[PDB]
DNA sequence: CTTTTTTTTT
DNA sequence: TTTTTTTTTT
């Protein structure tokens, strides 16, 4: 029945249901965001309220109001606004879709249904659900497939009909449960093939016309075709499906490329952190040697067409072409690569790079790389003792590869700009595939076609342009890299460098999603958990998004708290939560095992033989099983409780059926002991929940009389399930009591009445996809813990080194158990799991909570504001705290110590790399500007009031307000630095040792400092410079500026130093029309210059060779004015003034009274006249 | 020694006829071969069917022995695939199930042999003997040829042109034909079979291939080791030809058409390469 | 192929060896269709782009009789059994 | 240009290659009744009549044929001889 | 105007 | 020394 919008004309769009406080929480924040940041701006709104308060019901009412607003827009009149509902589990997707359909059906306004049957049918026609391809194929009938095959003329093909006949035959005898497996696999492969040929047919000139039955059948087979043609604009799907996209008749639609204006509702947003991570680690490794040799070979000559379509694109690739020419010249890319020597063949070389300051190599010795022109080979060898290291080559090749992928993204966007004007309503995603194909075909780089596509998929969300001390630096938009250097397959004389990259973290992906223009509603009670492993980094998201990260006011949070406490009034309704912490108590499991099999020798024999548990793992099974039994008995002993849920870490499916039999035996015994009927539901997982619905449990409690025990896990029943059941008053005595103060629900429902919470175990994420994926996931978690501040840079480097050498998973878990991130993840899991018993307002008078005693200390360490917790979590925390006493340790000061060490180490490594790039002549403009920007910034802002977002790595947060203490070798190990209170007799970073006030009392320095805008005082701001920037940059700029100011008053002219002699001397001096060039090397004060006459004489030799004879000035800005002015030759030997090429001045401004050394300047001027 | 014919039925009938000849051949009223001689001679003959048929005739004990002996059990999807295959085996219904079982048996056999070979080529080479050797020789009949246990093969022309598998790689019998004896039965019908294999070759984009050859032969060099002796002199004329062709035809640019009768239908050219 | 950076021809090299693991057009050599073959080239627009073409070429480098003669030249002794062998 | 399979088959039917292929298939198929030395006293062969003219043009040496194929040829040839062009002169 | 089945890997 | 399940394409 074709439903139009003509039946919504008489609909009254201004009559809306009563807005709850949660509805005003979403609406007021979104209307303020629109009225402030603009209509086209994206936003991220986390909603971290109590479990079971009504956040998903409010998100589905918000989705229904968006659908009604869109219908009104089409009535008044454009393309459809896309609404997505995303969560990590399939069960929550289908439950939310059925809840929205129930909302449309059963919503009544003032005693009458809101929507007529035709309005309901249209609204339901606007919602789609996008499952995996096996579920999409298996859920549509044989008539639909035969209609599609006939309409598209595909039964003529032989392979297609053979595969479809096999599918229909296998699915006919689908009663057996092992046919269902290997039917999903073939359904997915057939769906791939059929959609590939359907799209190939639909893209050519022989494009079929779709209407009537063929259209309805292809919209049934391809739900994304409904979205493509504008029939639907609401989609329900999982996070992994959202990250992979779906299919329409034309191509595969990626929602991440078309997020401008979309609305995303991400339920349990924190658990999506790991899901996105699991996708980022699935990327394919690339051979960097082949990739760079191919890029260099195909960029020598190939040219784009001179067409208006390719306007402005050829200028994007010119810098990459010059870079490739110089890289291939420097590293001799005409030859291939092989290793040389011993110990390089037993195990391949593995290299790990943070890409900023963490570099770990598996080689014992630093590996070099030399070119043998006689052998025509590049040899990776180990030396016996510059620009010949393997790490340098690998880092530059990774930079060039990422530069190529970034310039491909820029050229695709420029192509879309040119073709929009040439084609004069085609989207950036519509033309993306044509742009990539045309560019790669023109450059003969079609082998990168896959690499470019996945590049758009992940960090392709990055419309970027960076790893400079002038940008905002973070691990989350930088990533990591793991390179394996091993021999090629088959060959025994060449090696490859297989590199795996993470170009962004999940928090980077979310931030780029908000920057794309999406409005994202993050719904979870743990949306602001203080972990970076099991949640996003919200300190990074706050710093990056700014005011696009919408916040809720104190009044709104008070209204929500009043809303929650007015519907969950436990204290006034006589409801008691009884918490019990259970130990192993093995003296009871031994008796239970004895009564299970009286004929056996002892319980060790029963466990080893009857239950099938090995001797090594018996003790663990002895501890977790007995705790479970101690909870079951206490539930059975309770006369009034009916519903129990036991959340474990492992599924009790048929694989552990022997243990299930033991558990079933024990339950039957207790059923006999108390004369209560009990039913146990084993193996309640995702597959069970899709095959056998959870309503069966709800059916049992509705009809049968007795108790029910459910055995599920955290991974299946811990985040968003509503496990309530319909209440039959005849099956419940005087036990249920309503705890809300004004009834708010139709139908009587009650929730879980007893719960057993095991301690979550495998809290450090893993990846079973491959070995590379698990390596990337482990290095991502170490770098996230170092970037947040939970790990010292020394401990993070030691953990990255043990990870590169192949540490065991138990050692990793032991290292992660030592952080506070682990405790915040444990409390997050406990709070979410305990929130499954708080869904309804019909409560039992007593609710039994049985908790693993291994959680007792952890729950005792909870110290957040208790104004946001649920009642059960407050009961758990109060019980744990009242049980004993714990020593509370501070977490912000350890983070400040770690982040001071981190910032100092990053500044050290970046400064050394930048100076090394400066010393390699010629020096590019970018490096010169970067050096000047650092010196300018540190001169203008030695301290900053707020946390910087441009030079963040130049500053650290200090305990004190304008100074701090430190200890460390500034030319040694950056991992051995100490700060603040750990060193009470260390050095200082302040104004007192600067002598800045002493320096600026000079009559000529002060006007220069005032004109330039340089600070003459250190503002007492908590963000102060790092010791590296204090000593190697700031004081050098202070001395150079003071010397230049003093000399410029004496008619001295200064020029920029040529790029080939940069960083060698401060400035170039021209005075009194002297044709002899003068070179200036200015220092702040005397200190200690370790450069002996060797390095200085080498510098003089280099400058004299470049520019002939010249004079030199070795001047110190500050010092004693009574000291003599000395004359030295190029060999630093004292001689007569007339035969000395270098004159050294001890000082230019006095330090004891701040008086300019006029005599020394006069003598220098006179000697210059003599020169 | 190879026995080749077009049809599978003639292969199995000729193998059973040779085995019957070994069994009941007589010389002057007494059997020619004792039972142990007969068992040795029969052990020298193998039959190489398609991969789905090779896998579907291996019992569950043989395949679990192979998976255990190569540490292939704990490798995720492989066990997922194998668990599915054995399930389809147990409930083999009417041919509706059987077409699917054959397709998945062939795909699983290809994957399993690919990983067995990549394991045998690396430094973690498993030692094969006893039960493990007998099981892998049952799963891979060409492993018997590679070892030297057997030297008589019965197979079809399609299998002979495709080759078979051992633990190391895929053995192509056409590359090692020196000194072999081939018995091709119904040789005339093999004319069409070989033809149907020659037409299966994959098309090549000539513009991409020549632009790649020109880009990569410009500067890249072989090593100056003894193992590459006088190989670069084989490629020098091809490099000079490539540089001259690229200069003449302006291979720095890409190619496009223009005008009528060129867009509506693609252009097809046929060449005998001599005069047609 | 690794030394020349032409690993994208690896499949092409393997199949060519498959067809020609047993081994000119000059009026001075023996000429025949059975050792030279034929070629069919299709010139069409590249898939996805509207401004470049490709020349997809399919070759037959030998006939079945050329394959059989190459087999005998490689050193195989072949017994051809059929009533219609000639 | 894209001719139809029936137009290829029409063009191939005009060659003597087609007739040697037809007679090769017939002789091989008829050779399936000559496997043993225990024979029925009468053997019945029923051949499509649209084959008789083809079988009428056998000209090879009959010393290599089987008995059933010799009888098939003699029966088709019983209508006599039809004028045909020498294959060697046209091949020349 | 002519009028299909066959093997193998995928 | 710690002690798993989940989604999607292939
Ligand atoms: N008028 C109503 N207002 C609020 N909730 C309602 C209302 N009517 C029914 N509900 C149900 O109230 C229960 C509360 O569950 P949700 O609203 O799904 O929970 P939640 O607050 O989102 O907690 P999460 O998702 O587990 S962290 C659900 O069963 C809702 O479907
Ligand atoms: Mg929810």
């Amino acid at each position: 029945m074709n439903v139009s919008i003509e039946e919504f004309t008489h609909f009254d769009f201004q009559l809306v249901p009563e807005p709850s406080p949660l509805d005003l929480v979403i609406t007021e924040s979104l209307k303020n965001h629109i009225e402030v940041n603009g209509v086209k701006s994206g936003a991220l709104l986390p909603l971290p309220f109590q479990t079971g308060i009504g956040k998903t019901y409010t998100a589905l009412n918000f989705l229904l109001q968006q659908m009604l607003e869109q219908v009104r827009s089409e009535l008044k009149e454009k393309s459809k606004r896309l609404l997505y509902y995303v969560t990590d589990s399939v069960d929550n997707v289908v439950s939310a879709k059925a809840d929205l359909l129930k909302l449309i059906e059963k919503q009544t306004v003032k005693g009458e249904p809101r929507f007529t049957l035709e309005q309901q049918e249209y609204l339901k026609a606007q919602i789609v659900h996008l499952p995996n391809q096996s579920e999409q194929l298996l859920q549509c009938s044989d008539a639909v497939l035969n209609d599609v095959l006939i309409g598209f003329n595909l039964n003529a093909e032989r392979d297609v009909q053979a595969e479809w006949s096999a599918i229909s035959g296998l699915r006919r005898h689908a009663s057996n449960p092992e046919v269902k497996i290997s039917l999903n696999r073939q359904a997915g492969y057939f769906y791939r093939n059929l959609i590939d040929r359907l799209q190939k047919k639909q893209k050519g000139a022989d494009r079929v016309l779709l209407s009537g039955s063929l259209l309805a059948s292809v919209e049934t087979l391809l739900p994304g075709e409904k979205i493509r043609n504008g029939s639907a604009h609401v989609a329900f799907l999982t996070t992994s499906k959202f990250l992979k996209g779906f299919h329409n008749t034309r191509s595969r639609y990626s929602p991440l490329r078309d997020l401008s204006g979309a609305v995303l509702i991400i339920d349990e947003i924190d658990k999506q952190n790991q899901v996105i991570l699991s996708e980022l680690c699935k990327q394919q490794a690339q051979d960097l040697i082949w990739a760079i040799r191919t890029l260099r070979a195909n960029f020598r000559d190939h040219q784009l067409e001179s067409s208006p379509r390719y306007d402005k694109i050829e200028d994007l690739f010119e810098p990459l072409r010059e870079r490739l020419e110089e890289f291939g010249t420097n590293w001799n890319l005409a030859f291939a690569f092989n290793t040389e020597g011993a110990n390089l063949n037993e195990r391949p070389v593995r290299l790990f790079s943070d890409r900023s300051f963490t570099h770990v190599s598996s080689a014992t010795h630093k590996l070099s790389l030399k070119s043998d022109f006689l052998r025509r080979k590049n040899l990776i060898f180990s030396d016996e003792k510059k620009h010949g290291l393997l790490t340098r080559f690998v880092n530059e090749a990774d930079v060039i590869y990422q530069w190529f992928l970034g310039t491909m993204r820029k050229a695709v966007f420029q192509y879309w700009e040119n073709v929009r004007g040439l084609e004069i309503n085609r989207s950036l995603e519509g033309t993306f595939q044509e742009a990539v194909q045309s560019l790669l075909t023109h450059f003969n780089l079609q082998e990168f076609e896959s690499a470019v596509y996945e590049s758009f998929d992940t960090r392709g969300l990055r419309q970027s342009a960076a790893n400079k001390l002038s940008s905002s630096k973070s691990y989350h938009h930088t990533g990591l890299k793991l390179v394996e250097v091993a021999h090629n397959q088959g060959t025994r004389d060449t090696v490859n460098c297989k590199a795996s990259f993470l170009n962004t973290s999940p928090s980077g992906v979310l931030a780029d999603m908000v920057d794309a223009g999406a409005v994202i509603l993050g719904i979870s009670a743990t949306a602001r958990a203080d972990t970076v492993i099991h949640n996003f980094d919200f300190k990074y998201l706050n710093e990056r998004l700014g005011n696009k990260l919408l916040s809720l006011s104190r009044e709104q949070k008070q209204r929500v708290n009043n809303y929650y406490h007015s519907r969950r009034n436990y204290k006034d309704n006589g409801v008691v939560l009884t918490v019990k912490y259970l130990n192993s108590r093995d003296a009871f499991l031994d008796a239970l095992l004895e009564e299970y099999k009286p004929e056996a020798r002892s319980s060790h024999f029963i466990l080893n033989h009857y239950l099938g548990i090995a001797e090594s793992e018996q003790a663990f099974v002895r501890s977790w099983l007995s705790k479970l039994l101690a909870s079951i008995k206490a539930f059975i002993s309770s006369p009034d409780n009916r519903y129990m849920l036991s959340l474990l870490n492992r599924t009790l499916d048929t694989t552990r059926q022997n243990i299930n039999d033991f558990i079933q035996f024990c339950c039957d015994k207790w059923a006999k002991e108390f004369n209560v009927k009990t039913k146990t539901f084993f193996g309640v997982n995702a597959d069970w929940m899709r095959l056998v619905g959870y309503d069966e449990i709800s059916k049992h409690l509705n009809t049968e009389l007795g108790k029910v025990v459910v055995f599920s896990t955290y991974a299946s029943m811990g985040a968003g399930k509503n496990p309530d059941y319909a209440v039959n008053l005849a099956l419940e005595g005087e036990s249920l009591i309503s705890v809300a103060d004004v009834t708010y629900s139709t139908q009587l429902r009650s929730d879980i009445d007893s719960i057993y919470l095991e301690k979550p175990t495998q809290l450090l994420l893993s990846d079973d996809y491959s070995h590379t994926a698990n390596q990337l996931c482990q290095f991502h978690q170490i770098l996230s813990l170092q970037e947040n501040g939970e790990l010292s840079p020394k401990s993070a480097e030691n953990w990255c080194r043990q990870q590169l050498m192949g540490m065991s998973r138990e050692r990793s878990l032991q290292q992660y158990h030592q952080t506070s991130d682990y405790q915040s993840a444990v409390r997050k899991y406990i709070e979410q799991a305990v929130g499954r018993a708080g869904r309804t307002s019909l409560k039992r008078k007593q609710i039994l909570l049985f908790v693993d005693s291994g959680l007792k200390e952890i729950l005792a360490e909870e110290s957040r504001d208790p104004s946001l917790f649920s009642h059960e979590y407050v009961a758990l925390v109060n019980k744990a705290k009242s049980a004993g006493k714990s020593i509370v340790e501070d977490r912000a000061v350890r983070r400040l110590f770690n982040l001071a060490q981190r910032n100092n180490k990053d500044g050290m490594l970046s400064i050394k790399a930048l100076v090394h790039r400066l010393h390699n002549q010629p020096a590019s403009k970018s490096d010169i500007q970067e050096w000047q920007d650092i010196r300018t910034q540190l001169l203008r802002y030695p301290t900053v009031a707020f946390q910087p977002e441009r030079f963040n790595r130049l500053y650290l947060q200090s305990m004190t307000k304008g100074y701090y203490r430190y200890q460390g070798n500034l030319d040694g190990d950056p991992n051995s630095f100490e700060f603040f209170d750990r060193v009470p007799y260390g050095d200082m970073v302040s104004e007192e040792d600067c002598s800045l006030a002493t320096l600026v009392q000079n009559q000529y320095v002060r006007p220069w400092f005032e004109r330039k805008g340089f600070a003459c005082s250190w503002q007492k701001e908590a963000n102060v410079m790092t010791p590296i920037m204090f000593t190697n940059i700031y004081k050098g700029a202070l001395g150079e500026q003071a010397v230049e100011a003093v000399l410029t008053a004496f008619d001295f002219t200064f020029e920029e130093v040529p790029n080939s002699i940069y960083e060698r001397f401060d400035n170039r001096v021209i005075f009194a029309g002297i044709e002899q060039p003068i070179w200036l090397d200015s220092k702040y004060w005397k200190h200690e210059g370790n450069e002996s006459s060797e390095g200085y004489s080498s510098k003089i030799a280099l400058v004299e060779e470049e520019f002939g004879p010249s004079k030199f000035i070795y001047v110190n800005a500050l010092g004693d004015t009574s000291k003599p002015i000395r004359y030295l030759n190029s060999c630093f030997v004292e001689t007569s003034p007339q035969l000395a090429k270098v004159i050294e001045i001890p000082a230019l401004i006095d330090d004891s009274n701040a008086d300019t050394n006029r005599t020394a300047v006069q003598e220098l001027i006179k000697w210059l006249h003599h020169s």
